[PDB]
């Protein structure tokens, strides 16, 4: 099974998801003087305000905070997407150090973590439909920098230790996902993939321009996770990341000039 160890790592992908090679492929390097100010590209419209949390997991690789997709509750449309796509879950990836952690890099500089929004087309009906259509997700990622306290981020801190070891969960209702958005919805956006095995090039990529700061301490917090299931070596979930991916026949566009 797939990982980030040193044998089973993003280098190794390709050979069960030959996709990993493909046209499309996510994350990437967002070079900052070479990414074409769209003056069409309409405002981001992120409707959190009847968000429902379910439950948090930790599936071996991260941990997915879930919401209940089953109607427009929590809705992002608007920026370079067509149609309503509901959220359905939000994980992020982080470092073993400060200096490193997130996926998409900005001119080739490292962030000590990255969120990502998860959200599905509503007109493919289900997730699983979604993921096999090139416009069926989108994704929002924001940058997490070392800094002051996250206020909103702590109650997703505190409830960690409950699910230290992959295939736990715990329920984790009323979490409201607005208290981790940076203040400027300014943003990115290209055409790529999920970063994750089955690697479906399926994602509208949203990168926010501004990062939020998250302590030293809470980033702690996320390093004590583990990728093994209880009873097992312990192994910390530390590093999951992928690294950049070639941009071949992609432009990146930027909202903001
Ligand atoms: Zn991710």
């Amino acid at each position: 099974h797939w990982g980030y160890g040193k044998h089973n790592g993003p280098e190794h992908w390709h050979k069960d998801f030959p996709i990993a090679k493909g046209e499309r492929q996510s994350p990437v390097d967002i070079d900052t003087h070479t990414a074409k100010y769209d003056p069409s590209l309409k405002p981001l419209s992120v409707s959190y305000d009847q968000a429902t949390s379910l439950r948090i997991l930790n599936n071996g690789h991260a941990f997915n905070v879930e919401f209940d997709d089953s109607q427009d509750k929590a809705v992002l449309k608007g920026g370079p997407l067509d149609g309503t796509y509901r959220l359905i879950q939000f994980h992020f990836h982080w470092g073993s150090l400060d200096g490193q952690g997130s996926e998409h890099t900005v001119d080739k500089k490292k962030y000590a973590a990255e969120l990502n929004l998860v959200h599905w087309n509503t007109k493919y009906g289900d997730f699983g439909k979604a993921v096999q259509q090139p416009d069926g997700l989108a994704v929002l990622g924001i940058f997490l920098k070392v800094g002051s306290a996250k206020p909103g981020l702590q109650k997703v801190v505190d409830v960690l230790d409950s699910i230290k070891t992959k295939g736990k969960s715990a329920d984790f209702t009323n979490f409201d996902p607005r208290g981790l958005l940076p203040e400027s919805l300014d943003y990115w956006t290209y055409p790529g993939s999920l970063t994750t095995p089955p690697l479906l090039e399926c994602v509208t990529w949203i990168v926010l321009k501004e990062p939020i700061s998250v302590s030293s301490e809470q980033v702690l917090k996320f390093r004590k996770l583990n990728f093994n299931g209880e009873g097992e070596p312990e192994e910390l979930m530390v590093d999951n990341w992928r690294p950049a991916q070639p941009l071949k026949n992609r432009q990146i566009k930027a909202s903001f000039k």
